[PDB]
């Protein structure tokens, strides 16, 4: 077993590091001044065109595929450092990703050369979304015997035709509102809509992932793809997550990512499962920011006595707690991509340990935040500190690509109860 | 021992209900419009009316010396409910209840008399402060050794003069930057404001406190009393604790609070340890908005599935914690300000309670906030529910009034080290 | 809203103090030299005999009853100071009193009469035992459609027949394994007990509670009471709770505690809600003499270095935790209590607070322990010290009485969940 | 990185496996019969015996210097394998090496030659013990200003006079009580045992360690060695840890380890940061042991109910996060074996990341082995379940081996208050 980096993971960290400190700094200034989510998205189109230009959506993608991507490690690196500066654009880089994960993962190269084109090019901003959440909530999709997803979809003719809303997949309606580049909208087929789920049909058999481009959107009524709302978040105020109705929305054939039933589901799932296991690079990335931001502060005032704050005992704890919380969580975050990237591992197993990284990190970047403000003391609370900033970032991550409660903790409930359960089968083998 | 509430006890909560529901709720109309922190707090001048005019500053005087206030149950009550609906104002009445602490604490009735007057009237907008924090800090204040408080007067004729700057002390630069209708501000005693504090005198016989009004503020020279800056605070958005400089300030004797070391220094200790048994109902009523909101959601969202959300086990054991935290919080403040009523008790033994309890339950109702935002889910991160503020509001208080960290573990810290102490004595008597 | 102690609650105290540093003290040196659970349980017979002697077998029954309970506060205290010191008796003699229970909630004056007298007479060394807990577990015992206990009855003309196993009743067997002189024996009702539990009948209506008495046991075949053995616990290693089996046990109808049922099921329930308020106070004892030994030692101590080890800052934090979580601990337990003692209360609201109380003090005083012996360090490993005695002893708590993750948080749950749940009521009144 | 095991590494799992499978599970029948410490102690010799054999101690130590260990991961994987069924004999293991470290770390090939002999040959039952602790504690023992070690030595001519107690290093006393066959006695250095540690010197310059075997002891008058004590343990009951009292002990210069000073105490400091990252492994076996117990049970037991307990989230919750714990700690011992057997990186990187892996993986496999309980419910207190032979044994760890409180927090606060501090030189190079 090993831990050094080699030469191109070292230099994609140079890399990240330096775009995150000459471009992504800028950023703040262009979107403190406007009014709502919206314009604070749209104020952050520049700095997505720099990211472009520096080649970081195109290292969202495989080099089999085209893309840049050397690895998940290099990508953890790379999310990292983006995160300990400036979530803002970093994450519509990362929902961008998770957009394409359903086509990077789909067996079908004609699909891939088409979908993919713009992603990879080096120009424009493209955006891509993975629209999945539901105002009613997603943790209970796969309930047998309840609702199902509320956006559903039935074939009439040579074509699709989607019903239902979605509520907070980032970039789903793009630059302005005409739509993401690439969409990809999981739906329950169902075909009278007003009816509710088969009680007795397995609701993972009733999954489709129909792919939604802006032409799609154009060859469309204007009142069959409607943007309702934009929610306005307590932190990463710069994304773009609207409410979204569809009312009888054509979609072609040529557009279906794969039969529907369990091969959808599967692609959603699998797609879901290695974001999981990324999070915790954009977690650590916040929570390394409070811990350094507080690191630095202890060692170089005294506030008001005769030595510098880290000398007091009670106020290293704290940073020793969350020094300890970041080290664990990188180290789980590495474990838990190369453990997707091993071929010879059964999925349960990758899935388990993606779901305990996601659920970690993510719950314990939450306690580093607020332990890093606790020792740096009532000036973490005024917004001339990075602190306030941080605090609301944060919280995003125990909540979001599937919260822990209602999804994380019972994906993994549920692969630990299975008879064949191998508990070590990631770190011993079989 | 009995906990049940008297009528008085039940109509102060009733009163304060219905203060909160009917006024408070007005507030944020007003204040969501202003584009920083001081035209936000003065958009609440008139609700501040209102709580006067309803007797809510009039209660923050006991009665002996002509105030409302029946007792600090009363008091823990109040403050609960306004904070479980609406912050804004209610933070300015208790740092105005702050501000008069030393006057109504003092062995002066002529002191007392003159200065409470604009408090128990009825009428106006009185604003009080206690001006204690500065911009390096005071964990350390009183380390003999330490650089001391560097807001220094000294005595020139008959009258003080001030030296130094004033960090946070809420309501400081009253309405208008022209100063609080009563500040009592806190100084170290030093000849010459340019040497160090003599390192061989114990600190706490160094401590004067003294009355700066508007009226002192006037027969000023204008660059004697600068407000440097207002800090933009990450929740209590509404409240003003500006960076104050004095350069040169003229203080009449006749306002000088007391003689100044071991009993100014008593007043101040004895001021803080009661606002800080006091702190836990404000923290209460921020974390018992979040569990309630959380509860009925719970009570009432399946989540896109067949059951009630609270019907999963993981969603109930937040609920319980939470609840179990407000129970036990509550508790511990009602027999907190008892103990600080109780006569027949020593000093130490108070302030072992109160710092007990500013400690537990400002720690706790952080945690209890983020609880109640995992078992929501999602939709506790946008700001059409109430925890963006709530979790924002919570985490001034584990940091404010005297952070747990630096200060009260301290205290603390230093009461259980002396030889006579008893742990017990609070329940269990000497 | 008071916490001052009356005299008589002060006498309660310092004559339980007395009665643990004079007697419970010597009983280490007997049990000891005994090498199993029940030889240790034997051993401390004569102490139990002191007990009663001293009156405490009698204040666990209600006054009207015949007995010296004074209150429940009283109780609190008692039993807090008890296991402060020795938890060997003082367990026997709490079990005894849940033992007791069912027959003074019961509202059948005769029956309390005939029953209740030897443990009220002051002679002897009677034991009474609640069985209710199976080898099979009891988390369950109420689903519908799941098995129920397996300790079932009939009735066969003017008898009821037992058949089945129980598990973990303290002082069940008594002294000698011919029986505790009063057994309450918690039964699910099935005529024929080899067919399972009927899946469409409410578990709660076939609940018969039967009183069974030495004389009972004499009166039956030898091997129709069968005593199969003695758990070695980690802790609380003299209390005596056997693995019994029944088989075609004959029990008098007169015996019948009421009516088969939803009456006898709350009967059940009542008792288990009042020890779940009390277990609390055996909590605090132990964990408060974790408490004090650290305390007393970090203050005498320096462990090699210059100063006494509780001026480290850590040390102290650990200490400050440890107070806290014991100040809230029977706070919670006295409003406890108090609540269960009100009768303008409804059952759903005493219950929730009773599960409540069980849940924090048992959790948080285990952490308590933890703590105490992390500060103290190395040494509180070793048996010349108490911490070993107290970790295992400590452990038992959140597990007993009903589990905190089976039991208490369910029917916790259960009541959050009802559609009248005033989550204040014990508070702010109705 | 990578984290892929090699065929020597998972054939010493396999060996680790089989040992302690066929020939450890074999000790608890006879030490069980034994009345103390050192009985139960001896009652082991059979079975380390049987280590020796199997070359187990011969592992503990690095091939250039005759022995077999491979790697710090290989060590790592045996620990946890032996851990995980029985501690006995296995922290016998560990205590030998630790007190072969400072033989294994000086640069001084003939002592190499002549002391580490006997543990390379594969043949008998040697002992070694590193002899650091005493009963006024040791971690203060480098504080400046302080009283020091408090066992002694002074140069006498030709040789070394040793006067003072030790207490708690294991295997000291060998297994008759004549000493172990390597101890390093690690000494302050003073002419005047009398006088008090001169408060002008830095105390790492007056540390020696002196290297005594059975023979310096035979050599010696009899009373110059006197074992005072055996302390009888929570949990580990089977190991040897005396106090002994070394009164005018004569020892050949020769037998110094190294010069006095700085050299002398980096060596201490050395052995036991190396240790600190080993000590984990230990404390995941016993976790491990705890959390495959419940998760088999929890499985596979219905608990009265229907479905099996891990059905239940409450349930599932509890084992996640101690699968979360246990995922975590072997992932951070695992990255500190590493780290430390870098060569390019400072020694104090390498002694930060050992001081965290021992403070991180022994707090929270208490938590682990707690968790693990509540999950069980009443069952796990018993002694029929491994639990509470776990729950003791877990809890030496955070104590033990430098404790978590005084020792680890205080080593790593010392490096991060550092100006040239760098945290994740170990992870992204210097
Ligand atoms: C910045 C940001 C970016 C986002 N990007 C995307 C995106 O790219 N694509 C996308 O599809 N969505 C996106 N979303 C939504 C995100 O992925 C959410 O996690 C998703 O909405 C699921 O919400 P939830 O986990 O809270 O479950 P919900 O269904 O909303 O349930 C909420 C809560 O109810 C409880 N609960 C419900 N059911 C159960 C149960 N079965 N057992 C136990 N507890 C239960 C839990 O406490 C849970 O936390 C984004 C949101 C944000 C803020
Ligand atoms: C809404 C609001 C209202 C306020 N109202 C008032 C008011 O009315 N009056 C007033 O005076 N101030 C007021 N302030 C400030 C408030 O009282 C703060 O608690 C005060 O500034 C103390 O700050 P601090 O506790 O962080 O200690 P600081 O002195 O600022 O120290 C900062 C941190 O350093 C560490 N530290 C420093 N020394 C030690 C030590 N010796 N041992 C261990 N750790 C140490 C601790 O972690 C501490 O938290 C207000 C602030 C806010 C936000
Ligand atoms: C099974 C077992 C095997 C052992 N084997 C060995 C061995 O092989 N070799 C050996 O030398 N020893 C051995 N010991 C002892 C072990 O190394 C202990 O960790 C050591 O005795 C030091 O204990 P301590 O950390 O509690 O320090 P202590 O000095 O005993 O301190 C006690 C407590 O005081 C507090 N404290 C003291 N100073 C400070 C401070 N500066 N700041 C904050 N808190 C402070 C801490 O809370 C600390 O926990 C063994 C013990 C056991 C149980
Ligand atoms: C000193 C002592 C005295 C005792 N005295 C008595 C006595 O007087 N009378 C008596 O009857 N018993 C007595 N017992 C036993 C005691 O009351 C136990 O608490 C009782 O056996 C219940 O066990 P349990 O809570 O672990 O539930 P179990 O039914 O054994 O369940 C075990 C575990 O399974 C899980 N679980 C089971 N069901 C659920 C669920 N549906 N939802 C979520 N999780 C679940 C939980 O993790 C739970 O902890 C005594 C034991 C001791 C040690």
């Amino acid at each position: 077993v090993d831990f050094k980096l080699s030469p191109s993971q070292l230099e994609a960290r140079r890399h990240a590091q330096a775009f995150a400190n000459t471009v992504l700094t800028k950023a703040s200034a262009e979107y403190s001044t406007q009014k709502d989510q919206l314009s604070r998205f749209q104020a952050t189109r520049p700095f997505y065109r720099e990211a472009v230009r520096h080649g970081l959506i195109k290292a969202q993608v495989p080099i089999p595929l085209g893309g840049t991507m050397e690895s998940l490690v290099h990508e953890s690196i790379i999310l990292e450092e983006l995160f300990a500066v400036e979530p803002a654009t970093s994450i519509t880089i990362v929902a961008t990703a998770l957009g394409l994960m359903p086509v990077i993962l789909c067996d079908s190269p004609s699909l891939q050369e088409k979908f993919l084109k713009p992603f990879i090019s080096g120009e424009g901003e493209p955006l891509a979304s993975l629209m999945h959440s539901e105002p009613n909530g997603t943790a209970n999709w796969l309930q047998k015997g309840g609702p199902g997803l509320q956006t559903t979809a039935r074939k009439v003719g040579n074509e699709w035709v989607i019903s239902g809303e979605k509520l907070w997949p980032s970039n789903s309606g793009g630059w302005d509102y005409k739509g993401a580049d690439l969409a990809c909208v999981v739906c329950r087929v169902s075909d009278d809509p007003s009816k509710p789920q088969d009680p007795n049909v397995d609701p993972a058999t009733q999954i489709a992932v129909l792919l939604v481009t802006r032409e799609t959107i154009a060859n469309n009524k204007k009142d069959a793809y409607q943007i309702l709302g934009e929610p306005e978040l307590a932190g990463h105020i710069t994304t773009s997550g609207p409410h979204t109705r569809f009312t009888e929305f054509h979609v072609p054939h040529e557009n279906l990512l794969c039969t529907p039933g369990l091969k959808a589901q599967g692609l959603v799932e699998t797609a879901f499962a290695m974001s999981a296991a990324l999070v915790g690079a954009m977690a650590i990335g916040t929570a390394r920011a409070a811990f350094e931001e507080a690191l630095v502060f202890a060692k170089s005032d005294t506030r008001g006595g005769s030595k510098h704050i880290i000398e007091h005992q009670s106020v290293a704890d704290k940073l020793i707690d969350c020094k300890i919380r970041l080290e664990t969580s990188r180290l789980l975050v590495w474990k838990a991509v190369t453990t997707l990237e091993d071929e010879a591992l059964e999925w349960k197993v990758k899935l388990e340990m993606a779901m305990q990284t996601k659920i970690y990190t993510t719950d314990v970047a939450v306690e580093c935040v607020i332990d890093a403000m606790k020792a740096v003391g009532m000036k973490s609370y005024a917004k001339d500190m990075s602190f306030p900033r941080l605090l609301n970032e944060v919280m995003c991550y125990p909540l979001f690509d599937g919260g822990n409660i209602g999804l994380k903790r019972r994906q993994m409930q549920r692969v630990m109860a299975l008879e064949d359960y191998e508990p070590w089968a990631a770190t011993y083998g079989s």
